[PDB]
C-alpha cells in the first residue's frame, strides 16, 4: 500500500484506489495502473522533473529502502495479477530488486523528489508506475 501526496493530489495504484478516490477522481489510466484523486489537505511531496535511473525505493515486505538502477518508462507485457489480466502496462520501469503484490505504492524517489510507485514485480524484478509525465500534478 502507499500514495503520493502533491498539492491537492493524492496518487495511487490505480488497483487500491479505495471508494473515496473513485468518488473524488481526477485522473486514472488502467495501462498504467495509476488513479489520482483530489485531497482537501496540501501534501508535501514533490514530483521529480527529470529523466534519472536511480534512485532508492521502499519495500514494505522487506522494511527496507534499496538503491536501484531503473530503466526508462516504457510498455512492458506483464503477466497476469488478481487485479488485472496478463497485458501491457505503458509508463512502467523495472529495476532489479525484490517486489510482492503488497508492497504496490511503495515510493521510488531520485535526487529530484518522487519519480514513481510499486505496481508490477516477480521473477527478481520490481516495476514502478511513473509520474514524472504528469505535468499538471505541479499546479492547480
Ligand atoms: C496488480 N499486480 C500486483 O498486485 C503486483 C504488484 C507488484 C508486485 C507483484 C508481483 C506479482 N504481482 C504483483
Ligand atoms: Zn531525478
Amino acid at each position: 500500500s502507499g500514495a503520493i501526496y502533491v498539492g491537492n493530489y493524492r496518487v495511487v495504484n490505480r488497483h487500491l484506489a479505495t471508494h473515496n478516490d473513485w468518488a473524488n477522481l481526477v485522473w486514472e489510466d488502467s495501462s498504467r495502473d495509476l488513479l489520482v484523486s483530489s485531497t482537501t489537505a496540501q501534501g508535501c511531496d514533490t514530483i521529480a522533473r527529470c529523466d534519472c535511473q536511480t534512485g532508492v525505493y521502499y519495500c514494505s515486505s522487506r522494511r527496507k529502502h534499496y538503491p536501484v538502477s531503473f530503466s526508462k518508462p516504457s510498455l512492458i507485457f506483464v503477466e497476469a495479477s488478481e487485479y488485472y489480466p496478463a497485458r501491457y502496462q505503458s509508463h512502467l520501469m523495472l529495476a532489479v530488486g525484490h517486489s510482492e503484490p503488497g508492497d504496490c505504492g511503495g515510493i521510488l524517489r531520485c535526487q529530484h523528489g518522487v519519480v514513481g510507485i510499486v505496481s508490477t514485480g516477480g521473477n527478481g524484478l520490481v516495476g514502478f508506475a511513473d509520474v514524472r509525465d504528469l505535468l499538471w500534478l505541479d499546479e492547480e
